[PDB]
């Protein structure tokens, strides 16, 4: 094209253009204030329009990288605020843009973002929607500089819908706060999932990434032929490699190209792609990535004939081992959309280990005749963990399920900090809540995705502040072994009970009318401290103390003099509990 800035402006339309430009500058210049960025965005937008009017006017024929970089090099506080990043300006393209990318900051040391009160939020949203929404977009972008700009834009539109719905409601806070909860968690997850894929590509390498993609794409597109899946695996891997190592525009072009190839070849790939493929360029790759699994073909045969029974198994394998294993993973995965991806990779690894043994043995065919039997323990372990945890979740409800996990995990790794124990147990409880309301066939994939983000959060915290060799092992294992390493953790027989501290077990009158979350967290914090203090306490003894706690809170929140109730009845409860637990 004559003018890439005009091309993009036309493809995107003014409103998306401006939003994306704001995210771009915020991701590179994480410390500049909102108003400074609004001025850069307006100036870039004004310039873009001249190019749309006449693609031969001044500067309109420069690359986007050239234009973007030039604008960055005009910021007056560049050296003052970003130091060595100003020296990127002494370079030509493409080294200049390379240099700018090296200076982004994953952990920007910015203050926690405060959710204002619901009435303040709705008022700001009514009084100036544009500013309200753009400011939050800016705040999120500068805190997540690698997050894919278009997906950020997809969340922003969901925020807008939530304020539109809930600000005109009768009970604004009870409408909105659950929606904002849901969206913040989905956004945190998406951000963690992206970081995780990039780390894992570097740690475990490209072959392992392709294995993962074969499994994932085959579940999603089970009517596609292996040759088409293999094609998509190769293109997907290239896309991910660039998006991990790359600037926004290179990632965007790679994603747009794959989406277009997919949309042109729907008939070969999936029947569920028509809606997505109608959508505007901006949303297409995203929509595709989130499409539901196609229906698998009817009356597919058993894998036995090709992978066990044939005389030619070792020959077909040795001819090209990764193609054969890829084929095994394709056939297995498309027949089992109810499996986690990591389970399918365990099976593939098991199959490979068996062929490596058996193809060099005296009688290969006899040696690998029972390989499918080796799959059964692998499959049953996650299915049985889901049933047990979902049965417990149905008995207790979310909050008491969380409390069960708090007790469980605190005894297993009592050296972890209380906030971390509380946060991770709370999150695991929310994985239960989400995934146990799916039917059996959808639980294992759901669990896999969401556990992967909770366990990632834990491993991130633990790397920064190590306390347990056992957690370190789980965190540095292969991605396929990570969750079973955590499930295999046992009770810590070596922990020395924390000393009693009375202030830890004191509570105040405000407990009564505080937010549902805030009340829960205060109770769960004390539950963890109780288990840390009394790690040998039995289930019946903890139930008794927990029951007494609940009678104590019920009494004191109905009293007229609440501060004295909490202090006087609080001391009694503590002394009774200490006697019972010994
Ligand atoms: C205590 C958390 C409750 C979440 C629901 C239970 C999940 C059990 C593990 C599922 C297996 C994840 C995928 C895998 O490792 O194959
Ligand atoms: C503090 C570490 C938390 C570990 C979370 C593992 C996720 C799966 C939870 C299912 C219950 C534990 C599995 C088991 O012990 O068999
Ligand atoms: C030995 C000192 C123990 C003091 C007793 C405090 C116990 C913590 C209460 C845990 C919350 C229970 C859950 C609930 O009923 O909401």
């Amino acid at each position: 094209h004559k003018s890439e800035v005009a091309h993009r402006f036309k493809d995107l339309g003014e409103e998306n253009f401006k939003a994306l430009v704001l995210i771009a500058f915020a991701q590179y210049l994480q410390q500049c204030p909102f108003e400074d960025h609004v001025k850069l965005v307006n100036e870039v937008t004004e310039f873009a329009k001249t190019c749309v009017a006449d693609e031969s006017a001044e500067n309109c024929d420069k690359s986007l990288h050239t234009l973007f970089g030039d604008k960055l090099c005009t910021v007056a506080t560049l050296r003052e605020t970003y130091g060595e990043m100003a020296d990127c300006c002494a370079k030509q393209e493409p080294e200049r843009n390379e240099c700018f990318l090296q200076h982004k900051d994953d952990n920007p040391n910015l203050p926690r973002l405060v959710r204002p009160e619901v009435d303040v939020m709705c008022t700001a949203f009514h009084d100036n929607e544009e500013t309200f929404l753009k400011k939050y977009l800016y705040e999120i972008a500068r805190r997540h500089p690698y997050f894919y700009a278009p997906e950020l834009l997809f969340f922003a539109k969901r925020y807008k819908a939530a304020f539109t719905e809930c600000c005109q409601a009768a009970d604004k806070a009870a409408c909105l706060l659950p929606k904002l909860d849901e969206l913040r968690d989905e956004g945190k997850a998406s951000s963690a999932k992206q970081r995780l894929k990039c780390a894992s590509l570097q740690k475990f390498g490209e072959r392992a990434f392709k294995a993962w993609a074969v499994a994932r794409l085959s579940q999603r597109f089970p009517k596609a032929e292996f040759a088409e899946v293999s094609k998509l695996v190769t293109d997907l891997t290239k896309v991910h490699t660039e998006c991990c190592h790359g600037d926004l525009l290179e990632c965007a072009d790679d994603r747009a190209d794959l989406a277009k190839y997919i949309c042109e070849n729907q008939d070969s790939i999936s029947s569920k792609l028509k809606e997505c493929c109608e959508k505007p360029l901006l949303e297409k790759s995203h929509c595709i990535a989130e499409v539901e699994n196609d229906e698998m073909p009817a009356d597919l045969p058993s894998l036995a004939a090709d992978f066990v029974e044939s005389k030619d198994v070792c020959k077909n394998y040795a001819e090209a081992k990764d193609v054969f294993l890829g084929m095994f993973l394709y056939e297995y995965a498309r027949r089992h959309p109810d499996y986690s991806v990591v389970l399918l990779l365990r099976l593939a690894k098991t199959y490979e280990t068996t062929l490596e043994k058996c193809c060099a043995a005296a009688d290969p065919h006899e040696c690998y005749a029972k390989v499918f039997d080796e799959f059964k323990p692998l499959v049953e372990e996650p299915q049985n963990l889901i049933k047990q945890n979902c049965e417990l979740f149905e008995q207790l409800g979310e909050y008491k399920f969380q409390n069960a996990l708090l007790v469980r995990y605190t005894k297993k790794v009592p050296q972890v900090s209380t906030p971390t124990l509380v946060e991770v147990s709370r999150n695991l409880g929310k994985v239960g809540s989400k995934c146990c309301k799916h039917p059996e066939a959808k639980r294992m994939p759901c669990a896999e995705d969401y556990l992967s983000v909770v366990l990632n959060q834990l491993c991130v915290l633990h790397e920064k502040t190590p306390v347990s060799d056992r957690v370190t092992k789980c965190c540095t294992e292969s991605l396929v072994n990570r969750r079973p390493c955590f499930s295999a953790l046992e009770v810590d027989e070596t922990y020395v009970p924390k000393e009693f501290n009375a202030e830890t077990f004191t509570f105040h009158a405000d407990i009564c009318t505080l937010s549902e979350k805030e009340r829960q967290i205060k109770k769960q914090t004390a539950l963890v401290e109780l288990v840390k203090h009394k790690p040998k306490a039995t289930k019946e003894q903890l139930k008794a103390v927990m029951d007494d706690f609940a009678a104590f809170v019920e009494k004191c929140c109905k009293a007229d003099d609440k501060e004295t109730c909490f202090a006087e009845e609080g001391k009694k409860l503590v002394a009774a509990s200490q006697a019972a637990l010994g």
